């Protein structure tokens, strides 16, 4: 419900991110912990 989370906000997946893209646990781009 309600707006989008922006990068760096909480989340559990894209669909509630306005990026679009991996979170487990914050709003990212790389879909993997370190390096």
């Amino acid at each position: 419900g309600g707006s989008c989370r922006t990068e760096g906000m909480s989340c559990e997946e894209n669909q509630q991110c306005c990026w679009r893209s991996c979170c487990r646990g914050e709003c990212e781009a790389p879909c993997r912990f370190g390096p």
